[PDB]
């Protein structure tokens, strides 16, 4: 409500290369550009889903509670409600 920044999925889709990498997880946008080289699962698997909603893959992997906490550092905004799916 207050100072929440909103992005359309169309904007997120443009950040799909190693130069500026964004990813959507549970309706929120994360800029993981600087996390690529630090990801224990490697950088390739992240680049393969860059610029898109990676929620299913993130959950399917079974990430730990510590992995979820790491997300906060990369949070940059929410996906506009009109772009969220049923
Ligand atoms: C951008 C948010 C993400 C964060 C912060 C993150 C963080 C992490 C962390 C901390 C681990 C180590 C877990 C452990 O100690 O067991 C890990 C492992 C892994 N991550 Fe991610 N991850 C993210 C997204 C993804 C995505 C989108 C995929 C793609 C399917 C992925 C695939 C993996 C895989 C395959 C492993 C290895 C697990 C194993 O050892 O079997 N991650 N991730």
């Amino acid at each position: 409500d207050p100072a929440v920044t909103y992005y359309r999925l169309e904007e997120v889709a443009k950040r799909n290369t190693a130069e500026e990498t964004w990813m959507v997880i549970h309706g929120r946008v994360y800029d993981i550009t600087r996390f690529l080289s630090e990801h224990p699962g490697g950088e390739e698997i992240l680049l393969e889903q860059a610029g898109a909603d990676a929620t299913e893959s993130f959950e399917d992997i079974g990430h730990s509670p510590d992995a979820r906490e790491m997300l906060k550092q990369y949070y940059i905004g929410d996906v506009h409600p009109n772009d969220l799916k049923p």
